[PDB]
DNA sequence: AGTGAGTACTCACT
DNA sequence: AGTGAGTACTCACT
């Protein structure tokens, strides 16, 4: 109800010119058009604000990774897809960008960037799956180690992220990423 | 100064440890440094001025040695490969430094210290691209790809790395099995 | 409400007292108040709106006044003599407050207090320099002395009573032998 | 030589001290800091030279006190009628505070705010000396010209110094724009009203 | 509305 | 260069 006014509001502003800084409960009990009061009678603290759109961002790129395993068969069309999906996803929430890159959890408990550890690490085992899976599928398997093949696919996305943040989302994901695609693929070997 | 290099020294050493995943006060700050929160206005104008300072830093190292990379190596591949392991390299013996690369602890500064980093990362592209683009008159053969799109598509892959470097409290070592992931780069190198 | 003016009465009181001499400093005012110094900002936003609102306060009681003054006397020399009481009387009536008139607290204030004080005794001088002008008006004759000089030398008499007034830690009260010195102004109506 | 030299910085501090308060920077703190600015010297080597800054006020308060009494004492002698020497007597008021306009925001006590309080209580015992040497004038009238004044002579000096202290408070309020021996020619006939 | 501990920065005497 | 005590103002939770 108010709790989802309230989240989509933490959000906006965290994709906002000011998200680069604290986000003070006051200033976004003004953006939701309440009191401070009324903030903790939804949420037990800011940290458990956070700790939901966590929630929302693990749900929406792991019920799509799961999706696009049963939509694909083929290992590395997967892939594509799914490095699409995230260079996708954080281009659509450039606030929940900021809590993928860890910078807006600077202000917060650190517990909230081990949750997104744990999220990463969540994504690396599906790579790290699908890739596994191309020895039964396709018969022959990879050159280089499948551990270090997915921390490889996992880097240059967390790179292109990073610097999504930077430019202050001026440097947008998913451009280039047709043109991209094929020198990712160049090291699935 | 010996103060003033001491004050530095120890905020970089602050920014590795555990505080670094918080703001660094001016209090605690000259409690690592054993001094009065005045004393440190005494080397430094502002706290941004100490932030400010160890960019500087940054920026010279890094480009120092890129710079001292391409007077002693002509092979385009080699150069490209000691570029990256240097950014790597440094971040790995600089946790401290690596998360203001990252944009991290400069969350709690002046947004301008940020653009000075943005200027980093041009400059280091800008080196990337001119190796790439001179592969044409020194091998002769060009690139598949574009000169643009494959500074890039290296320096990403960079970043991603010193950011799961941060994230992981400085676990995942940058140079951890290079040797071993510079062959997927070069395969890029289309 | 009950908290604004509750800090605002405070605030005077200081300026009355004798720390009225030294900066008022946010940790004072607090503990005057019984309060912590965040409290006060949940009703000011910087302590220089605490002084405005001292300032709007003395600018409203005074033109308030000075204006009735005008509309229901109407004998010029009754009307300069009830406007110098006026000054004087509110002066002895709200120590801290011309602690402000005078300047001295805003010495630690911004400047641009300074120029809302400076501009209310403009007003009050304009006022001062209508009545003078209006005896030829009324009474067919003219000040054997500069409207301008006149008025001026009214408000310096009153600025300089108030002046002393503070010098002297609140001891020279402002009013004190009135009847006895408005025949010495009069004696100048030349 | 070397005590001569020590006075010649002493002195020096002051006249740069009454400088910045003759600046635009005058209507706030004077710290230690940028005082030795002015000049080209250490925290440490401005203690030197006073054993403050309290001290340093008071060799700039007495420096007033000397200028306005020794000046007085001189108009007393070089003219003996009444109302000659209150006319001087407050145009050495009004030009010493014209004149030094940095001094004056001493005698106003207004850069006073931000030292210690005992410093203005100095200020406080010369405007007392300034007007029992007026309230002296006021009196010796009669024995001089025959006659008194009907106002009783107190009242008198402290409506004369008040205009005087007055003039002071414009001339700092209006950052030093209002000059106070202007038209002090076509003023005084109104103060000279008012000693009946 | 109210606050505990904080937050980068300052000053006169050292 | 070094500091004890400031300074005006802030914040997440009350």
């Amino acid at each position: 109800n108010r709790r989802e006014e309230i989240l989509q509001s933490l959000a906006l502003m965290l994709e906002s010119s000011d998200g680069s800084q604290r986000i003070t409960t006051a200033k976004l009990a003004a953006s939701v058009g309440v009191s401070e009061a009324a903030l903790y009678r939804h949420f037990p603290s800011k940290t458990r604000m956070f700790d939901s759109l966590i929630e929302f961002i693990e749900d929406s790129l792991i019920t799509r990774i799961n999706l696009i395993l049963k939509d694909e068969k083929d290992t590395t069309a997967r892939l594509r897809l799914i490095v699409l999906l995230l260079l996708g996803f954080g281009e659509r929430n450039p606030g929940l960008t900021r809590i993928l890159t860890g910078h807006a959890l600077m202000f917060e408990q650190d517990r909230l960037q081990g949750r997104i550890n744990q999220l990463f690490e969540r994504i690396e085992a599906q790579l790290r799956q699908v890739l596994r899976e191309k020895r039964m599928r396709e018969g022959e398997g990879y050159a280089t180690d499948e551990t270090l093949l997915a921390s490889q696919i996992l880097a240059f996305c967390e790179g292109m992220l990073s610097r999504f943040v930077r430019s202050e989302f001026k440097y947008r994901p998913t451009d280039d990423f047709d043109a991209r695609w094929p020198l990712i693929a160049a090291q699935l070997q």
